[PDB]
Formats: C-alpha cells, structure tokens, sequence
C-alpha cells in the first residue's frame, strides 16, 4: 500500500482550485525543492514522507509540484531505494491519458519539414522516460561533479542527435547562441499529448521583455537582454580564465581539471555546490545569474497561450530544447580548447590492437567484421512515440590487449586498466565532441600475453539496463541505470547502404578508485572526468606547429600511441514491419 | 589608348615565375596596397600610373597583385573619375575565359542539396560585379565611417540572402559563430570556373593551425585558437561597453553614435583610422587583431589543395562566406541592441499615410495596389551564372505626406523631409536585422495640403544603376553606383502563391545636410547612420515594461507614430523561359 | 551573343526533370538524327523489325536510367485522352526556334484550330484510337 500510495499520487490531476505552477520556473522550482526537503523532515521511513505528502495535497497542493517533489524524494530516500520503492514509469504520468480514440500523428507534406523525421527519436518512450528519471537524480543534494555531468549527458545527446541527423542526411542542430533568433519550423507535440499541453507556431521566438498574456503568478519577467548579459559574462570568464567572486580580488580561478564543473555548475546555478569550494568566499551570482533554467523557461513562456499549470515535459520530444542543449554545448567547447589535456598523460602500460564492432549472431552467409545493423520498427503509440521505433540487432565489440608493464603482470601483482569505447561519424571524427561514448570496461591482467577482450552491447556503462518500455532485466536486477542510455538507441541508425564510422578505444591506467558515491550518484564516477580522454582538447594537437596533426592522424598512429587503437565499422539501417 | 592598356593589364595572366600571391591575405594585401600607392606617387594623371605599372610588371611583379592594385588606384584617381576611365568589368577578369566547348552546371540529384538551388543568386553576375567594384571602393583610404558601412552592406547582403532563402522554404543560414564548425555540403566553382580555382568537399573545415600543403609563403599560421581569442575579446569589449587602449586607463568608451562605426571598424584592423579619434591613443591591435580578414585567409587556407596565386575572387558565391558575412552581422546584432535609439528623436513633422508597392503597369485586368512580380529567366552561361538570372516587373512605391510644422511650409520656407523605405518578410518582421532597406527619397513640402510621393524601382537610393550584365543607363550618367545593389535583385524573389511582405516607411528630419564625401564615398552618406532606424534596437521596445509592443506593434500605431506607416503586399515568384 | 544555360529552380524540377541530361545529350541526338535518315532510305527486309526494336531498347534504357534516381517507371501513352502533367520547355538556347507545352496538356480531340490545315492534316483521336483498336485485335 507504500506502492499504491505512490501511484495514486502522481495520477492527481491538477484541478482549478490549484494555485498554478511552474516546473520550468527557477522561482517554483525553489519551492518545489522545498517542499520535497519538507517530506524529508517528516522522517526516516517512506511512510513518514506520504503521509507529509497526503497531509500537504489535501492541503490543496499543486499536484505537479507535488509530483517533482515526491519524485526527487523517493530517488533519494535511503529507506526507499532499500525498499526497491520507485518513482512511477514515465507511463503513469498524467499526460499518458485521455480527458476513446487512440490519435496518431499527423504525417503530412505540410508536415514533414525540417527535423520532423527525426520525431522517431525525440519520442522515444525509453529516452523520455530516462531523461524523466535522469532529473530526479540530478535535482537530489557524497557527489562533488553536477556540473561536469550536467555538461557531459547534455554534450552527449547533442552529438547522438546530430549524429542521428546526419544519417538522414539532414542539417546539423544551429545552436541557440543568439537569443534573437526564430525557430523557423514550429511544433506539434504528437496529438495525443496535445490535449495537455501545445506547441508553437513557425517562426516563434522568445519574447523580449515577458508574455504579456502569462500571469505573473508562473513567471517571473526575464528580459532577453538579461540572458544575453549572463551568456556574456560567462564568455568573458571562460576566455580570462576566472569566475568572479563576491570578493574583488579572489576569483575562482579556472584549471584544467576544474573548468567543466564550474562552466556546468554555474550554468545551472549550483552556487550552493561550488560555493563550499572557495574556502569562505562566493560566487558573483549577479554576474553569471541562472542561464541554463532561465533560459528554459524563455521556451515555456514563448510556448505560453492565452494561469494554467505548466509541466516539466517532454523536453526532448521538442526541437526548440535540441538548440538549447547544443548552446550548452558550446560553453563546453569553450572551456575544452582552452585546457587541453595530455592524451598520454594517464595512459595505460599496454599495447591495444585488433578493436572490433561485430554482430553477435555471426551466422548469416553475408557475414563480416564491422557490418552491423539497426531497423525502424512501429512505434508504440500509447507510449507517445512517433513515426518508429528504433532498434538494432545485438553487438558486442573486442580488443585486443597485451602487456607493457615492466613487471610482468601476475596472479600474484594484477595489471588492471580500464578500456573507453567511443565511436564517431566518420566526417564528424575530428570534432572532439562529435565523439559518442559506447563503453567503459576495466581488464584485469594477469600474463605477458595478449588477452581478447569481449563486450556485450547490453553490459556496456552507457547502457540503461532495461527492455524497451522500461521492461525489467534480470541480469541488471541490481544496478538497472534508469537515467541511462536506451539500449534501443545505442546505436546511431546509420545508411541503408552501409554508414561509415570510426571506433576509437583508449586504455588508460587510473589509479586505485575512490568510492563510488551513494546511489543514486554511482554512475557517473571516473577518475578522468565524464567522456575522457574527448572531454578536453588534447594538448598534442594545440600544440602541433606542423599543422598535419588531427584526432584521426593520432589514432591511427599505433607507434606513438599503442595504448589507443580505431578501426572503422559500418551501421546498415532497416525497416521492420 | 590609356582604355586599352588597363584592359591589357588586367588582362595578364599569372605564369610560374612570378611571386604567388593571396589576394585573401592580411600579409599580401598589406603589400598590395602600398604597391596602389606606389601607382599614385608616380604622379598627378593616369598615364603616370599606367607607366609605374608597366614597369613593376615587367620586373615580373603578379598581375593578380596588379590587378587588384590597379583597380583601387583607378577608382580613387581624381584624373581617372573625372575621365570617366574605369576598372574593366568583371567580365574581363582572366577567369571569364577558359585555359572550345561551354561548360554549363552539373545539376544532378547529388548536387542539389543544401543551399543549392539559391545558386542563381549567388553567382548573378551583377552582384558579383557590384561586390568586386565595392571592395575596389572599400580599400581606398573624407570619409569617416568605414566601420559602419562594412557591417551595414554585409547585414544587408545577408538579411536580403536569408529573405531569398525563405522563399524557397529553404533553412535559414547557420552563422559561423563557432570556429570549429563543419561546412556540411561542399562546394564547386560553376564548372566554367573551376580550371582556375577549386572549392572543397563536404564537411570541410578551417585547420586547426595550418594548411600543411599551403606554403608558407601564400599564408601566416594564424591558429584557430587565435581567431577565437580575437573573436572573445572583441565580445567581452562590447559588453563591457570599451575597447582597451594601449595605455592603461585610457579605453574607448562605447557610444550610441560610435559604437557601429568602431566593432566595424576593428572587426576589419581600420586601426589607423579609428585611432585618429582617440587623441593621442592607440587601439590594441593584439587584444582585437584582425578578424575579419583573417577569417577570410581561413576559408581560403581550407579550401587550398595541393604555390600557386590565390585571387579574391567569387567569395559571394561561396555559401561558406555567407555564413562568415552572418557571423559579422552578430557584432552589429551585439552592438544595436546594447545601444538602443529612439525611433521619435528625429521623426519629421509630417503625417504619413497610404503606402502602396505596386507595379508601374497597371494594366491587367486581375491588377491589384500591393500584387507585385519577380521572374527566373534563363542565366547567361558566359557571364558565370547559374539556374536562373533573377529579375523583377517594373515597380514603384507611393505614400501620403501631410505636414504637421507648427509654420505651415511655404514656397518661402519649405519643409525637407527624406523618406526611408524597408521591407520585411512578414515572419522575419520583428527582427530589427531582416528589415531590407529599399529606398531614400528627399520631399520638400511647400503646402499644408496631403502630397502623393512616387518613386520608381530604377530611382531608388540602394539600386546599381545598370541594366543587366553592367548594361548603362542614359538616365544615370553621372551617378551609377556600380558598388549598388542590382536592380534584378532589388526584390525578394517571392513565393508562385504570393509571398507576404511588409513594407514600412519613417519621415525623418535629418538637419542640413554636410557636404557628401567626394567620389567614390558618397553613397554612403546619412546623417542617421546607414540602415537606420533598424541599425540600432529602438528603445520603446528594450524599456517596454509591458511586454506587448514589438516592431509590428509601433509600425502599426498610426496614432502615436504618425511618422511611420505600414502596409502589407505580396510578391508573386514567375518563370520566364 | 549571351549563351542562355537551362532554368534549374524548384518550380522546374518535378516529374522526370532531372533526367534532362540524358535526354538532351547530344550524342543521343545526333545518333537519332541520322537514324532516321538512315530508316527513311527504301537489300533490307526488316524495317518493321528494327523499328520495334529500336524504340523498344532506348525504353528500356530510358526506364533503367529512370530507377537509378529512384524516378517512377514512365505511364505510356496507351491511353489518347491522356493528360501530360508535367509540361515541357526546350532547353533555353532551344526556345528560339521552337517552343514546349503547358503543364496538363493534351491531344486535340479534332485538330488544332489555330494550326493551318497548311501544315496539317485533320486526324480527330477517335481516328488513331480505331487504328489502335483493329491492331490489338
């Protein structure tokens, strides 16, 4: 009755007595968090905080406040994650309801503009429902790294997105860098969804100053030029090296190892973090502001139409947020080239060759190394999902790895490395964050010889360990990675002739591991920083004075770099009725 | 027999003895330059010049050098002008000619993608023209306000190159915001030009340092990294609303008035010219350097393969500079809307009315005020175009004038007022930077009764005044504004349905006006700065409190802007064969 | 004195447009040409053979050129009161010396009114459609 609670609670509908809420408001995202803490405080057990919860709705609480308020609280309620106590599958979510008919999409000549073929993708039901749980996590108070993986999962599903772009052979994302610009195609959410919530016509922009038609009461005036002031300040920083403080002459001074987690972490507005870092001092938040989340709710407002509550949904399935996110993007690319990094400098003592991507069924008479394959196959369309939904056969890759080490490693003194798969479109593979993570795996070795590492697609780090439509798998009945990867997406769809890729494999040696903070934290702990070694610039070319050197040269140079490998594969695109 | 040796000269062809030459060059053009001067030290008339040229190019100096050299001399000659001795046509440039059979272009399914089909725009022959002369004008050193104007006619060209883009349908045009972005699509020369220089393949790039096959000689290494620096602080400076001087405490402050002029000017190293402002200070040149003309050196160094002469030359028809010419429109973007203008401060006292864009036939049975025509004939192989030559049926525009002067104007003391005409695709309309100038008229009232003003398309202040192809026009002996906009042009080429356009007309009283700058400057001459009122943000919407106004909503309020006045009309897209 | 070079816009891409440089190859056309002065000449058995064949393997061809760009296979004119929906113009430097048709044009049920009977002779598609009917039969 824990779980029936939970259930009946984020089915509430918001009803008109409500006082109207904001989950895209900076200033109701504050009480949200409040409130949350307040289920917290009512104590150590699960039925401590629905009881607070039940307390507070009868109370005639916004029920989705209350719905990212109880979220975030069972994400991190110790008692709850022993309990195996969850918050609902994205699902269960008011919205996944009518109020008879089942609508499905309008695919029309009308329709079928800019992005719209990649609605496949956007309304994936496991990338909605993952990124739904992903802020759960991330909006949740140990864990030192917000703004490097904020950074990092956001840099990431840009370079899948534009990588799945290509493959149709569409336009890369323009990113939201100018704050005057239009989105020139406008948007629909898929019409079952459109009862809840609308989209925005063709050639939408932000407003200026405020909607004039939006109750003050769900937004607080944002006037473009403040953004821009913010995203100004935060240029001017990031290219002077220092953030500053409230302090004249004590600026967080940026470094290489530092530079993402602040760029990130103030991004979002995580003074608080950051903060306890400065040893008495604090962050100039006049300065830098709350970019990332005010600059969310500009789309939210521009959205706005003739207050009624507004959800924090569905923000993938719209375009507008991809050219958010590739914004985002760019202040990672700033900081990265700034601060290179020595790609030997954490190296492995071991030689990599061999990297393979293959098929796991090697049956077929066709068959070959490096010939791999997704379909399109129906979407589920009471999930949300649109025009298809993507798959690919199982893979797995392997290496080749042998030892280097000046001791031999023995049963007695192990060498133990760890492997990072990353793969690239082949004209994307010398933008360092074209660079798509597929794995990260520790080998441990124990002879002069060289061992053949073997990968399964479905034991990959990246990887949600679930079935599609968040099905359960025994195998992941303990670490399951929720906010993960869809293992559906993993794989970029490619050509139907066969898409070019590059794989890239790294060994490096990384010391012995700190404990992996508490769930629900313990995914994004590396001792090199999320996406290493792409996450920096690499200082061997920043340093190239000859001018021939690029990411493509270096791992193709298995004398200079033996400890790195790439091969190139093929990804086949189908169609499954 | 003067007419007949600057034909020859620019005639000759560079062989494999002489010195190469980057006419995209910061280095080479410097030299250039002073090799012009040369020319014009060598005495007071032009068979003095022609004899100084003669002899450097019998001492084997480039003739791309001397060209390019020539040219700016002829067009600042007061001997020359007033001889009415030219730079040859466009069309004499060595590259109109081959080393038997035409060369058309390779339209295919694999070529048209992209921005393909606005090739017809790109490579009019009298754009190119008009470009090639305007950089002749440009590069002549009384004329104050070359920063303004670089930026003014760059916003302009892409302003009017996005409008094209839209009729089409076609995606608005990524700004070359990011260095290490990828040129998607590639490109080729029209096949006629291809013998002499080469485009470069799809997802092309700058190099990172340098072009490894590029002699040192064509090309200083100029890192990416250190355009980004330059770019970087060129941002912050705007910001911060100075530009730091070599000395300490002595910045240039930022003005209303100055600051266009000044971000264009450093945007293009005019150091010496602004630097005459400064009293006695200098700009730093190493925290600004040289972007824009480094920029340029990039895209050529990118598109170097495998030294020999690389000509300024076709850069209008390459899309990846227009996505450098919109990366420049984000300075002036910047810029305007830090330093907003009030759209009242210089309004006329005059009431206008009844704006109508019509055809000058009227005679169709089916005509209608504010139903105009553009049409896509057949382009001239032989003068370097491609799927279309653009044109337009004869127009004109009318509005009312009533004057408003407390004296009523009289044949004693008339009232002078100029009118300034933009249009605007109805979509782009409330973005400052979409709006098209279109023309600027001097009325002089001498009755307190309402006036019709009329103006002819071949009238307009921002028109060439040739007929296609440099054709002249007896009408504008005098004034023909070679450097202009084309008259085949002047129209956004319009939707087959009826594409909405806004027009929008402000009566403003400009003072007495100084004596224009002598040829060839005086285009370029208005009190308000070029482009205005759109050349700045308006400060009734940056205070706006209430969110509501935008430009549609001023330009629509007859009532309290009785100065300005707007009316919708269509342009209709034609085929003629 | 200008060489006009062919309208390529979107308005004129449709149908089987892009398969013009095929068509208009000059090779194509003058192998043709002379064909027919060749075919036109009265020893030789087989005109009819030839004839058939001729035309029967520039359609496949043609049809085969067609699937490469993923064009669809062409409608043959089986059908007399069939519609050609596409429209045509001559290459630009053509046009002088002769002219296309409108998008949606047709045979003349009679003739051409404005079309001398000079230069042709009154053949209603009634006409050609028996012709049509008796040698199917």
């Amino acid at each position: 009755r824990v779980s029936s609670d939970v259930r009946g609670i984020f089915a509430l509908p918001v009803q008109k007595d409500h006082k109207p809420y904001n989950g895209l408001s900076p200033e109701h995202l504050e009480t949200m968090k409040a409130v949350s803490l307040m289920l917290d405080a009512a104590g150590p057990k699960l039925e401590d905080g629905i009881s607070k919860a039940k307390e507070l709705l009868e109370e005639r609480i916004n029920p989705e406040l209350m719905r990212d308020a109880l979220g975030i609280y069972l994400t991190h309620s110790k008692d709850a994650q022993q309990r195996k106590i969850f918050p609902p599958p994205l699902k269960n979510h008011p919205f996944f309801s009518t109020k008879a008919n089942v609508a499905g999409e309008i695919c029309t000549a009308d329709t079928l503009h800019g992005h719209a073929l990649l609605s496949y993708w956007r309304d994936d039901y496991d990338l909605n429902d993952s990124h739904y749980y992903w802020h759960m996590v991330y909006r949740g108070a140990d864990f030192d790294r917000h703004g490097e993986v904020f950074l990092y999962v956001h840099s990431q599903m840009v370079a899948r997105y534009e990588t799945e772009s290509l493959c149709w052979s569409l336009p890369l994302v323009r990113p939201w860098n100018q704050y005057d610009d239009f989105l020139e195609n406008g948007y629909a959410p898929i019409s079952s969804l459109i009862e809840h919530y609308g989209g925005y016509p063709p050639f939408s922009t932000w407003y200026s100053i405020r909607n004039p038609d939006m109750p003050d009461t769900l937004n607080v005036t944002i006037p473009r030029a403040r953004l821009e002031e913010w995203r100004d300040n935060i240029y001017a920083a990031i290219r002077k090296g220092q953030f500053e403080t409230t302090s004249k002459d004590k600026p967080l001074v940026l470094t290489r190892d530092n530079c993402l987690n602040f760029v990130g972490g103030i991004l979002d507005a995580q003074y608080p973090s950051l903060n306890k870092l400065l040893g008495g001092c604090s962050l100039d938040e006049e300065r830098y502001g709350n970019l990332h989340n005010y600059g969310l709710g500009k789309f939210a407002e521009m959205a706005y139409r003739n207050g009624l509550t507004i959800s924090n949904f569905g923000a993938p399935r719209d375009p507008c947020f991809w050219r958010w996110y590739k914004h985002l993007q760019y202040y990672g690319r700033l900081a990265a080239t700034r601060y290179p990094q020595d790609i030997t400098a954490h190296r492995a003592e071991v030689v990599l060759s061999n990297l393979v991507v293959r098929l796991q069924d090697r049956s077929s008479p066709h068959y070959l190394d490096g010939h791999i394959t997704t379909f399109l196959g129906p979407p589920a369309v009471n999930f949300m999902e649109s025009k298809a939904k993507l798959g690919h056969e199982p893979y797995e890759w392997n290496v080749q790895v042998k030892s280097c080490r000046r001791s031999p490693p023995s049963k007695e003194n192990p060498q133990t490395l760890t492997l990072r798969l990353f793969i690239a479109a082949e004209d994307l593979m010398n933008d360092y964050h074209s660079w798509i993570e597929m794995d990260r795996a520790t080998v441990q070795l124990t002879d002069e010889s060289a061992i053949t590492k073997v990968r399964l697609d479905t034991d990959s780090s990246v990887a949600r360990k679930m079935g599609n439509y968040g099905e359960p798998d025994p195998r992941y009945a303990s670490a399951v990675f929720r906010h993960g990867w869809p293992q559906n997406l993993m794989l970029p769809v490619g050509k139907v002739e066969g898409m070019p890729f590059v794989a890239f494999c790294i060994a490096t040696d990384d010391g012995i591991p700190d404990p992996a903070p508490a769930p629900p934290f313990h995914h994004y702990h590396d001792p090199r920083g999320m996406g290493y070694p792409f996450n920096r610039a690499w200082t061997q070319l920043t340093e190239d004075s000859t001018g021939k050197a690029s990411i493509r040269t270096i791992i193709s140079n298995a004398e200079l770099y033996p400890f790195i490998t790439s091969t190139t594969f093929k990804i086949y695109r189908t169609t499954k009725f």
